[PDB]
């Protein structure tokens, strides 16, 4: 898919952080096409 971040300035501040805390690399692109794994950090961020 494609970069949704690069189009929402949200989802990609969001990302960046979840990024950082989940400690796994490539997250932030991930979450960025998946809606499904911005589930779970919406979770760690509320």
């Amino acid at each position: 898919a494609d970069n949704k971040c690069e189009n929402s300035l949200r989802r990609e501040i969001a990302c960046g952080q979840c990024r950082d805390k989940v400690k796994t690399d490539g997250y932030f692109y991930e979450c960025c096409t998946s809606d499904s794994t911005f589930k779970k950090c919406q979770d760690l961020l509320h």
